[PDB]
RNA sequence: GGGGAGUUUGACUGGGGCGGUACACCUGUCAAACGGUAACGCAGGUGUCCUAAGGCGAGCUCAGGGAGGACAGAAACCUC
């Protein structure tokens, strides 16, 4: 038997370019990411300093959104089959999250704009399931249990039977 | 305008002088489980800075570590 609603569902999907200086780069990145995303992204500034990558305190290096539901699974089915259904081993988190990278982004549906150029992005998803809000609703606070929680394994098996992929080893 | 006049040229202090400030303050210890308690005892700090780094209210949680994600690495950004 199984209990029916502790099924695995994806919970959020993250979206990410990290192009580590600010600027028309910046801002062209931004405007491809919420075209992608349908709604505005937000950037991220640099934590510190390190002239190695040649950045400094508190300028935007990165833009990033989340999504939820049906745009989320939509541009998730989208980088998935640029990404041929094809993931690695050790593309899991021991959390039961995963996540790739896209090295460009007009593949996966977007018309290419010479002016805007041309940009790769990290795709992430957090695996949930249902009362996984409990971790950080407000009132009465808790964790999820021992049971609840999600694995490498189970992930790998709620991907290779739900999005009929191959988890080739590596 | 030392030609001439009057006067002054601190204190502390293992003699005085040179050095130093133990000369006004602050932290720990000395200090002997109330408080107080010495030495040129020990380790140090101050003569500032702030329109917010003051005053309320709201919402968040930090250092670090582990596991993941194109360039990305020991270190850039995202997620748990
Ligand atoms: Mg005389
Ligand atoms: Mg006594």
């Amino acid at each position: 038997k199984e209990n029916p609603m502790r099924e695995l569902r994806i919970r959020k999907l993250c979206l990410n370019i990290c192009v580590g200086e600010s600027g028309d780069r910046l801002t062209r990145a931004a405007k491809v990411l919420e075209q992608l995303t349908g709604q505005t992204p937000v950037f991220s500034k640099a934590r510190y300093t390190v002239r190695s990558f040649g950045i400094r305190r508190n300028e935007k290096i990165a833009v990033h959104c989340t999504v939820r539901g049906a745009k989320a699974e939509e541009i998730l089915e989208k980088g998935l089959k640029v990404r041929e259904y094809e993931l690695r081993k050790n593309n899991f988190s021991d959390t039961g999250n995963f996540g790739f990278g896209i090295q460009e982004h007009i593949d996966l549906g977007i018309k290419y704009d010479p002016s805007i150029g041309i940009y790769g992005l990290d795709f992430y998803v957090v695996l949930g399931r249902p009362g996984f809000s409990i971790a950080d609703k407000k009132r009465r606070t808790g964790c999820i249990g021992a049971k609840h929680r999600i694995s490498k394994e189970e992930a790998m098996r709620w991907f290779q039977q739900k999005y009929d992929g191959i988890i080739l080893p590596g």
